[PDB]
């Protein structure tokens, strides 16, 4: 498709799709709490839909009506035995988190997914749960789906040190410690997603936290809450970058996620000298109104500790760095394939074909000077982030024409991306 080129102004008010991690936890916490839980602006994906059906098979009343999710709480020990095997689908979050939720369940369950889910090991979650007294086993020694679980009413508290930097393993143990009798400590290897810690304080739970060390008492009773799911910063960052980049522009984003472990993009904009406004902060759900206008940017250093907070935002950061005056260096980033990378190279090949300098590195990339972008042919290769990055880069092109092949991949996380951009140009 031929993308929109030569844009004079960008104005309007946008509300981005909800966060995936919070959308998953809203169903889990809503079911385990006592009373009614109402979820607003949930992420309407198949992975969140899988978790909703899993709890529905366990006996939890969940109503999906007109974009509003109404959950009737059963209690901390109110889940019932399902009629058949639980389908988790493609969600790695669903299979891992609920495994810790069913730790205090006095019945046998079966958890399965698709081919993509069945290839992923679950041994990192079964090891600590076995020490608590839960009988779990899968295929081979690395415990591949499907898994067979049998919990216990006499759950033991856990003192575990996590060998891997995973939030899904960390959250699974927290849901299990919420049912266990006594004091349980969970130690992180590195600072990761803390959405479970935020939602626990929301539903009436209690924790201490001692710099990586998470102490949780049990058993705990929770109360149903009014949940407004914060917008995904990953989806919002595409508009935050475009607002600073497009001439004579100002964009407002209502209630965008503001969690510390995912706000790496804000730290970049602030350092570059971008006019980013933060208003209307929601402290209980971690969300704030983000306003951005046209600004002159400067080159900054993005390295250690900052990387895990912006690892998903790397493609558009390079586009933001492309219009910045000076040199911006990204280092300490090699995880595009465990210790390889192809994401940076695709970002490079797509952007330097449009405008000036981008040089790939073994641990990141180097971007240099303000570039005047022109028309080029770009293929996404099944990536949603590349397509959205090229779409907002096309607005700067005044001469040539930007053609995007495989533009259907954008609908993976942002179905109304082109509909939102259309309202901003004419706004």
């Amino acid at each position: 498709m031929k993308l929109k080129t030569n844009i004079r102004h960008l104005h309007g008010i946008i509300r981005v799709p909800g966060d995936k991690s919070i959308s998953h936890r809203s169903i889990i916490f809503g079911s385990l709490a006592e009373g009614e839980t109402k979820v607003y602006d949930i992420l309407r994906g198949e992975d969140v839909l899988s978790t909703m059906q899993v709890f529905r098979d366990l006996g939890v009343e969940i109503e999906d009506k007109d974009g509003v999710i109404t959950v009737q709480g059963v209690g901390m020990a109110g889940l019932k035995a399902p009629q058949n095997a639980l389908n988790m689908g493609n969600s790695g979050t669903s299979i891992r988190l609920i495994s810790g939720v069913l730790a205090g369940a006095d019945f046998e369950v079966e958890m399965f997914g698709d081919d993509s889910l069945s290839k992923r090991p679950m041994d990192r979650v079964t090891l600590p749960l076995k020490k608590m007294g839960v009988s779990i086993s899968g295929q081979t020694e690395r415990d591949l789906p499907p898994l067979r679980l049998k919990g216990t009413k006499n759950l033991r508290p856990i003192h575990y040190e996590l060998p891997i930097a995973s939030a899904q393993v960390k959250s699974a143990l927290m849901f299990a410690a919420l049912q266990a009798k006594g004091e349980s400590v969970i130690i992180e290897k590195e600072y990761t997603r803390n959405h479970t810690e935020d939602m626990l304080q929301q539903f009436g739970g209690h924790l201490s936290v001692d710099g990586k060390k998470i102490t949780v008492q049990g058993p705990q009773k929770l109360t149903g809450q009014k949940v407004v799911v914060p917008g995904d910063i990953s989806s919002a960052a595409f508009w935050l970058v475009a607002g600073l980049i497009a001439p004579n522009s100002r964009l407002v984003l209502q209630n965008v996620g503001i969690n510390e472990t995912r706000t790496g993009i804000i730290d970049v904009i602030r350092a570059m000298g971008g006019k980013l406004e933060i208003t209307e902060i929601d402290p209980v759900a971690k969300s704030a109104t983000l306003i951005v206008e046209s600004s002159d940017l400067k080159g900054t250093e993005i390295c250690g500790a900052l990387i895990p907070r912006l690892i998903d935002e790397l493609p558009i950061i390079a586009l933001l760095a492309t219009q910045a005056q000076g040199v911006t260096v990204i280092k300490d980033a090699e995880e595009l394939k465990v210790k390889e990378t192809d994401r940076i190279q695709v970002v490079a090949d797509a952007l330097n074909s449009m405008g000036a300098d981008i040089t790939p590195t073994a641990d990141g990339m180097i971007i240099k000077g303000k570039s005047a972008l022109h028309g080029a042919r770009v293929n996404t290769f099944g990536d949603h982030r590349i397509g959205m990055m090229t779409a907002i880069a096309a607005l700067l092109v005044a001469d040539g024409e930007v053609e995007l092949d495989r533009a259907e991949a954008i609908n993976t996380s942002y179905p109304s991306f082109f509909d939102d951009l259309e309202s901003l140009i004419h706004g």
